[PDB]
């Protein structure tokens, strides 16, 4: 095993902050085994391309922003899914994010096991929470990151506190 837990999004954008807040949320409430990096990854998109290559098994946590479907919902989607998903040209940073899942193919650096723990905003607007409905949504995708690094057998411990 070797695990990344990648938070992205806009830091400045409401819900979109999304991404970021479950992997600061994950690191301030769950010790983890050595081999399991949560990262932040703030504004990059594009930048992650080194990042997010090499990697075992990546759990990106993100702001899906657009589809038909209701305000605060979760989405998962795994490894084939997820470039597909991000070809949306309405999500800025995941446009970006898109290249790199391109230039990751074009490496072959992809991971074994890619997964995303996605989330629909509310407002998107330019300034900083998320909003009641997505705050919210920070611990439903905390046991989805959980569960995620459950199909590998890792568990993860609250606070080492028991």
């Amino acid at each position: 095993m070797r695990i990344l837990v990648l938070g992205v999004g806009n830091i400045l954008l409401t819900d979109e902050a999304i991404g970021v807040r479950i992997v600061e949320a994950l690191e301030q409430r769950y010790i983890l085994p050595d081999y399991v990096e949560i990262l932040d990854g703030g504004t990059a998109g594009m930048e992650l391309l080194g990042d997010m290559a090499n990697r075992d098994h990546l759990i990106i946590a993100d702001a899906i922003v657009s589809k038909k479907n209701t305000p605060g919902t979760m989405m998962i989607l795994r490894d084939e899914e997820v470039p597909a998903l991000f070809t949306n040209k309405i999500s800025p940073h995941q446009l970006g994010l898109a290249d790199v899942l391109s230039a990751l193919r074009f490496t072959g650096e992809f991971p074994k096991k890619l997964t995303l723990v996605g989330v629909i905003p509310e407002s998107l607007e330019p300034h900083i929470g998320l909003t009641p409905t997505v705050e919210a949504m920070i611990e439903p995708a905390l046991e989805q990151v959980l569960a995620a690094l459950r199909e590998s057998g890792v568990e993860a411990i609250p606070r080492s506190d028991s």
